DNA sequence: GGGCGCCG
DNA sequence: CGGCGCC
């Protein structure tokens, strides 16, 4: 099935090594672009002219098809599996805090395997050092099962704490995915908003309370509105440590808050997107109108995820359908 | 597409 | 402070 898929593919790879590879920004913003719109067609693209109709996809990506529709390859994409370097590069993508710069160097260093890391873990940064220790647990995803107790052992010491907090994990959650990656928690607490600005302790407090209860095992980040971390299950004699979230809003503005911790990356995006097309900026905390001159207004009155797409004209999606 | 928190 | 890596 699928028709436009090996294309496709083919079509990212190119893309992170463009974009991991190189910077070329650019070139991978392209090519994922063109990763897409290829998919959203509906026929078999035998002419890689056809192709070349279509929008966005240029001239040179439009080259890089036909090499493929001949022959299953092109060999530039070939170097991957062949140039050691690059090859070395996507590894440490592989882990958790190295982006590229950091990635490069490392390889620069000619750090450039998972056991080299090791080696002189020195040169990282801590919150490297932490992905290094955890690294093969990151890989395995967390099932929902889990997820649902993380979720209890959460609410619990939540509300213990203060009743007032709202917990709700979102992301890969809310759609329904049989495996997620993380907790992405969702926070709140009727006294903070636009207007009370500060308290940021109740974020510190949860996982004061979560790290003591011991839950949360490592810290990413402290800051006063998210904290990133790192947690993992009680036992009987074991499990993997998952990568946690939470972060905590002005209830006031709690529907951004359930859409952006929820949307899907790109459904985020388009809708953020056609929103500037409508005359507004959405944001994690608020909507407000493009008032033509640029800018953004006085926030727009939000009672339900509905009004967000209804504003933006457009249809509300339920949860499990936002994959896109 | 937008913003948060690390750090050098 | 960018500039990173993440969300
Ligand atoms: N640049 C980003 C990154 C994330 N998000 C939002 C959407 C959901 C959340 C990111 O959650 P992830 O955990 O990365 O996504 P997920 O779908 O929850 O994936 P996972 O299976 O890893 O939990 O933040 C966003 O709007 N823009
Ligand atoms: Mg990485």
């Amino acid at each position: 099935e699928t028709l436009n898929g090996g294309i496709t593919d083919m079509l990212v790879e190119l893309a992170n090594f463009e974009k991991n590879v190189s910077q070329a920004i650019h070139k991978y913003n392209a090519y994922r672009k063109a990763a897409s719109v290829i998919a959203k067609y509906p026929h078999k693209i035998k002419s890689g002219a056809e192709a070349k109709k279509l929008p966005g996809v240029g001239t040179k990506i439009a080259e890089k098809i036909d090499e493929f529709l001949a022959t299953g390859k092109l060999r530039k994409l070939e170097k991957i599996r062949q140039d050691d370097t690059s090859s070395s590069i996507n590894f440490l993508t592989r882990v958790t805090g190295i982006g590229p710069s950091a990635a490069r160097k490392l390889v620069d260093e000619g750090i450039k395997t998972l056991e080299d890391l090791r080696k002189n873990e020195d040169k990282l940064n801590h919150h490297q050092r932490i992905g290094l220790k955890y690294f093969e647990d990151f890989e395995k995803r967390i099932p929902r099962e889990e997820m649902l107790q993380m979720q209890d052992i959460v609410l619990n010491e939540v509300k213990k704490l203060d009743p007032e907090y709202i917990a709700t994990v979102c992301g890969s959650f809310r759609r329904g995915a049989e495996s997620s990656g993380d907790m992405d928690v969702l926070l709140t607490h009727p006294n903070f908003t636009s207007e009370s600005s500060k308290q940021p302790k109740l974020l510190h407090r949860v996982v004061e309370q979560l790290q003591k209860v011991r839950f949360i095992t490592d810290t990413l980040s402290k800051g006063e509105t998210k904290f990133m971390g790192v947690c993992q299950l009680p036992s009987e004699n074991e499990y993997p440590h998952r990568r946690i979230d939470i972060r905590l809003i002005p209830k006031d503005q709690y529907y951004c808050g359930v859409l952006y911790f929820t949307g899907s990356d790109i459904f985020n995006k388009n809708m953020r997107a056609h929103a500037l097309e409508k005359g507004f900026t959405i944001n994690e905390y608020t909507i407000r109108p493009l008032g033509v001159t640029g800018v953004a207004g006085e926030p727009l009155p939000v009672d339900s995820e509905q009004d967000i797409f209804d504003y933006i004209q457009w249809r509300y999606r339920e949860p499990k359908d936002r994959s896109e």
